[PDB]
């Protein structure tokens, strides 16, 4: 439930400090409202984090860490640039269906963060992320899977706006899971970047 | 550029506001802060506002009531459904290049002043785009201009989130202008959502 931890205590009060951070806003939550939250003293809140920024990173590192090992996965599973492209993109969904908070404290938080030393790793993997994109949609165009003229920044950035943003009105008690809500969305890109 | 006012000097007042909110948000923004920045007392300012949720007020009617009109006049206009559809996705990219500051407030500000009265419009508004673009594509799939399966709650929640959040990274000075990056993310939904 939260990617990069483990069934341990810690790991149960990161999961409910992701939670409260989606809900009410980091800057709004305190370490004391945590600690309320689990119903223990805040002292011992700090017996497993030294303050709520380490708590955050923590919860972003761990995300981060899944969510890159799944593409590493899905890089060297995947026999052609199509194939690859249909794994990275239902990706975004597997993340917003397990991992929700991450997803919606990422988006909230990370640009933000980004600027500070302790998250340098954010503009890291932001720019990782992209250039796999970048690198999947020129090799998909090379050999004809992909029209020929797509502006492929544009591209990729269509890609990952249209799935990520879905975790704004995304609800796991709603009829639909998150692999269908992609599998219908990648359905349209599909259809609008193929050849043929 | 401010839509729904004129050159008038609230006109050019609301101008100012508007960037402002946009930049620093509306919660970090002062009627005082509005008052420095156009080189006025603030009682001068609250000689045409009466507060800031009343400058909000009316940078957003103004905005909804040009963009609707808009999509008025698109409807009215087009002789079938693919028309129709290409101009009312096109209008989203109008907002974003002349009412940049507009689209922003809105997507920052608006579902969270939703629940005031004086906001009560923003889920009149709401309901109606959502019926607008039901009917269009209900209208496409019905004469075989889109495919027949289609989800049409799920395309128009894509559309909307396609392309109403390029405001986030498109830039005025940047090579491209905003009707570029929509015919381009056009071409993309309907490659995917047309029949054939
Ligand atoms: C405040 C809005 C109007 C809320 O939209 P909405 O009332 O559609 O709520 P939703 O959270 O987007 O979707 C909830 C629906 O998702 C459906 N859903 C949930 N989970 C499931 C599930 N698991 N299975 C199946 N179904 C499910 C759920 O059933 C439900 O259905 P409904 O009651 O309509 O039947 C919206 O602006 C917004 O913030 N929406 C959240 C999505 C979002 O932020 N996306 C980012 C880009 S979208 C955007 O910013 C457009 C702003 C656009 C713009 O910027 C300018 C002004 C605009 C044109 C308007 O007047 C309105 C729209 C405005
Ligand atoms: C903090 C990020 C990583 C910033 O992304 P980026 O560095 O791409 O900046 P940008 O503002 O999106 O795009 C700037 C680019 O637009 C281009 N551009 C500007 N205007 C023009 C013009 N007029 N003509 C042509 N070009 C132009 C501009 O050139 C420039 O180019 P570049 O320096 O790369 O060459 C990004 O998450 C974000 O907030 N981006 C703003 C868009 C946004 O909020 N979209 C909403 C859904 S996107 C989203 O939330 C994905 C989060 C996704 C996720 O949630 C989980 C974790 C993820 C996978 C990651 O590690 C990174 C991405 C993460
Ligand atoms: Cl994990
Ligand atoms: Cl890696
Ligand atoms: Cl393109
Ligand atoms: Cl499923
Ligand atoms: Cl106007
Ligand atoms: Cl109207
Ligand atoms: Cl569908
Ligand atoms: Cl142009």
């Amino acid at each position: 439930r939260v990617a990069g931890q483990v069934n341990s205590r810690r790991g149960e009060l990161l999961e409910l400090a992701a939670a409260m951070f989606a809900e009410r806003g980091l800057r709004a939550t305190t370490v004391r409202d945590i600690a309320d939250g689990a119903g223990i003293l805040s002292g011992s809140l700090y017996h497993h984090f030294a303050s709520k920024e380490e708590m955050v990173d923590e919860l972003l590192r761990g995300f981060l860490d899944w969510l890159f090992a799944r593409y590493r996965d899905i890089v060297d599973s995947t026999a052609n640039p199509l194939e690859r492209l249909q794994g990275l993109f239902m990706a975004s969904f597997e993340a917003i269906e397990h991992h929700h908070a991450q997803v919606v404290i990422y988006q909230d938080e990370a640009q933000r963060l980004a600027s500070q030393p302790r998250f340098s790793y954010i503009e890291d993997r932001n720019k990782q992320q992209r250039k796999m994109w970048v690198d999947v949609l020129n090799q998909g165009i090379e050999e004809g899977y992909f029209r020929p003229d797509l502006d492929v920044d544009l591209v990729y950035r269509f890609i990952r706006d249209t799935t990520w943003v879905s975790v704004r009105w995304y609800r796991p008690g709603g009829p639909l899971t998150a692999q269908q809500v992609g599998q219908q969305y990648l359905a349209i890109v599909l259809g609008g970047i193929t050849k043929e």
